[PDB]
């Protein structure tokens, strides 16, 4: 499938077995969700973003469905303005950037 | 042509008589610079993301050469820490996400 941009590419992912809104980032390099619960132990890890550093919670080989395609990745969880799938996780799914 | 999502998807755009990098981000609804003078009128904005919001000066009608193609779009300029190419220019240069 082929996504414009001319309205922010929100799409629907999957974890944890429910349903939420994400927005495809190629200018993000990892991926960061809005608070939730995830299994297992989480490393800390420190993001910059355009306003600056924030703490995440880092956990590892986490099961997520991203326009139906399955992926296994790192998900980062902290203070987000919205659900953003980075590069790491884009690569998975065999997205690029076309013109 | 195909631009991969393994690294940071980096272009040099020409604005202003300046070459700059700058990236390719799906994520950023606009464009934003590191300061910069622009020729005509600005207005104050304020955006946000990870780690908060940055105020930053609205310029409109601004053109930017990227990847061959000439573009006119909005520019914001402000204490970013990385050179953004939004959607609003994504688009008119025709660049799509294909998975
Ligand atoms: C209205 O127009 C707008 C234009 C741009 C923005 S934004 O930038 O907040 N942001 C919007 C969305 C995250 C809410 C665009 C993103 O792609 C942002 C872009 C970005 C920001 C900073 C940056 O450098 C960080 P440093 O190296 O620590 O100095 C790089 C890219 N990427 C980002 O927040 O990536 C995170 C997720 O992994 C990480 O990848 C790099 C930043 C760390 C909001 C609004």
């Amino acid at each position: 499938p082929q996504i414009t941009l001319w309205q922010r590419p929100l799409v629907t992912i999957k974890i944890g077995g429910q349903l939420k809104e994400a927005l495809l980032d190629t200018g993000a390099d990892d991926t960061v969700l809005e608070e939730m619960s995830l299994p297992g132990r989480w490393k800390p890890k420190m993001i910059g973003g355009i306003g600056g550093f924030i703490k995440v919670r880092q956990y590892d080989q986490i099961l997520i469905e991203i326009c139906g395609h399955k992926a296994i990745g790192t998900v980062l969880v902290g203070p987000t303005p919205v659900n953003i799938i980075g590069r790491n996780l884009l690569t998975q799914i065999g997205m690029t950037l076309n013109f």
